[PDB]
């Protein structure tokens, strides 16, 4: 689909039957979700926001279904204000800015 | 053009002059650039994301230019951790997000 940026490019998500919304950002390195309960070993990530680093902490190999389409790829979890789907998934879903 | 996503979608603008470097960002309600001096009138604002908040100055109506596309809004400027083009501009030159 084309999304327009008129609002926030919030979308459904769904990773492990959870049923979620999340911000397409093109200005995101990682994917970055509220606190969830993910399988599997962790470690211990910094990252930086506009007010500076946070500690998350850092799955692989995670599945997520984006506006039906499938990636999978390191989720990290966090302190964050929304769930923010960044460039590590979004290339894999083919998506592009265009003007 | 069209952009792609496996590196940040980084591009020139221009800026009273001014040549930078600017971080295309879906994922930002407003444009935040480094600390420069800008003509007129500012306010003093706080905004908010990873990491918390962060005390910046509001410039309205100020013309830029993104790749060669131009636009005339409000640049924030204050210490960021990377300049930011946000949906207040984005929208101005006809982005979208396509997959
Ligand atoms: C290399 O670092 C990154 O890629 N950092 C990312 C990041 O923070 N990206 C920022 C832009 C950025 C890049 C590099 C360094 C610092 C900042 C944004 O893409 C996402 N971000 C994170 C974010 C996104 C959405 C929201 C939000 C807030 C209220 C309701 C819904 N969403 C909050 C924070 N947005 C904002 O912080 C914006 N905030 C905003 O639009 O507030 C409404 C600003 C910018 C205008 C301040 C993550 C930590 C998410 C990986």
């Amino acid at each position: 689909p084309q999304i327009t940026l008129w609002k926030r490019p919030i979308v459904t998500i769904r990773i492990g039957g959870q049923l979620k919304e999340a911000l397409l950002d093109t200005g995101a390195d990682d994917t970055v979700l509220e606190e969830m309960n993910l399988p599997g070993k962790w470690k211990p990530k910094m990252i930086v926001g506009i007010g500076g680093f946070v500690k998350v902490r850092q799955y692989d190999q995670i599945p997520i279904e984006i506006c039906g389409h499938k990636a999978i790829g390191t989720v990290l979890v966090g302190p964050t204000p929304a769930n923010i789907i960044g460039r590590n998934l979004l290339t894999q879903i083919g998506c592009t800015l265009n003007f």
